[PDB]
């Protein structure tokens, strides 16, 4: 059982003085609530690599351009290029049991990454296209694959389901925001993501999901070729969304960031995933060191393990070693997670207890 970090006992950290490797085993002691991680794209290299052979996707290939030639491990040109090679690694949605499986192993990397709060999202009409799959089979599939995992973890890491809507179809985001009501059972929020569009149009879909006690989080914020803000504008003032996924771009205009404080919205940063799209230049001058300092509440995602081959650790390390980011600071943006979660409130209560209890400094 990880012997998770307790807020007391930070201070007497001493991470100047580690090796890389002791810092990793600093950050999988954080007790992490990560909000904002892809599912159908959440694995490992070898684990993606299997795929591939296993429905002979690439016999010209060595593992190596298999890897280049789907994933994004060296970054690209943008997230219109990521949206691309997403559609690409969409070759290995073959059935519903190597789907299934991609569930079981993400929940238990996620664990053995000390993660206890885990909202994973997916998007199931897009998991289904390239070999029309059936929708409801897809999530059977994934309830079933984390249900046993959990089960078998003791409870140890909690996790829940997003749907996400793609695409810039009213038909295709209708039908995603159907599933997800009919599956409120399962799902804890709605999302979009794909390409980023001005989702103002859709405010009677979006509307319907949230006014049916579903909350909503989008992508928003994101791809700095937009021309201008207003997706952002959009995601606050039209669907009232609690949580933006990304909104790094909220930095560039003092009226959004007093707009997401003064609203109380968390914003779901990506640190590798915005460098690896050249949404940001360099970790260096990542925009969350402005936003954390602006007041602005952020908290540390992955975004998408399997395009990246990283884990949630690796976002940690990034900031910890390009941006300066404290151990407090990360038990304070765990914190911010974990209140703005969409989980059960009775659950919340119980990560709150196990791993947030106490104050960094004594009462003087
Ligand atoms: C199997 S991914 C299904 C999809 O969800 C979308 N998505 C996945 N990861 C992200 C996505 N969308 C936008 N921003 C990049 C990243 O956060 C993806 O482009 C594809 O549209
Ligand atoms: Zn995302």
């Amino acid at each position: 059982p990880i012997d998770f970090l307790k807020k007391e006992e930070l201070k007497n950290i001493d991470l100047s003085q580690m090796s890389k490797k002791e810092r990793y085993k600093i950050w999988k002691r954080i007790p992490k609530c990560e909000l904002h991680c892809h599912l159908d794209l959440c694995f490992s290299a070898d684990f993606f690599v299997s795929c591939i052979r296993k429905y002979n996707l690439q016999p010209n290939l060595s593992d190596e351009e298999v890897l280049d030639y789907y994933l994004f491990a060296k970054g690209g040109k943008s997230l219109g290029e990521f949206v691309e090679k997403a559609i690409k690694v969409a070759d290995i949605f073959h059935d519903y049991e190597v789907i299934e499986d991609l569930a079981k192993h993400a929940v238990f990397n996620k664990y053995k990454e000390g993660v206890v709060l885990m909202e994973f999202r997916y998007s199931p009409t897009f998991v289904a296209f390239k070999y029309n799959l059936d929708i409801e089979l897809i999530h059977q599939a994934i309830v079933k694959g984390i249900k046993e995992v959990v089960e078998l973890l003791d409870h140890k890491i909690h996790v829940a389901l997003m749907c996400i809507g793609t695409g810039h179809e009213a038909a295709n985001i209708k039908a995603s925001a159907d599933f997800c009501l009919k599956h409120k059972a399962d799902f804890v929020g709605f999302d979009h993501g794909g390409h980023e569009v001005d989702l103002k149009e859709y405010k009677e879909i979006f509307d319907y999901v949230r006014e049916s006690g579903v909350p909503l989080s989008v992508h928003a914020g994101e791809d700095v070729t937009l021309p201008n803000l207003n997706t952002l504008y959009s995601a606050i003032q039209v669907l009232k969304v609690e949580r933006i996924g990304h909104g790094i771009r909220v930095a560039e205009s003092q009226e959004l960031i007093d707009m997401v404080k003064e609203k109380n919205i968390l914003l779901e940063v990506c640190p590798i995933s915005n460098v690896l799209l050249k949404n940001a230049k360099s970790m260096d001058t990542h925009p969350i060191r402005q936003l954390y300092d602006a007041g602005v509440k952020v908290s540390v995602n992955s975004d998408d393990p399997g395009m990246f081959l990283t884990n949630i650790n690796d976002d940690y390390e990034e900031l910890y070693t390009h941006l300066n980011f404290t151990l407090e600071d990360f038990m304070k943006m765990n914190e911010w997670a974990l209140e703005k979660s969409f989980m059960d409130s009775n659950i919340k209560d119980k990560i709150k207890n196990l791993y947030f209890k106490g104050e960094f400094e004594a009462y003087v």
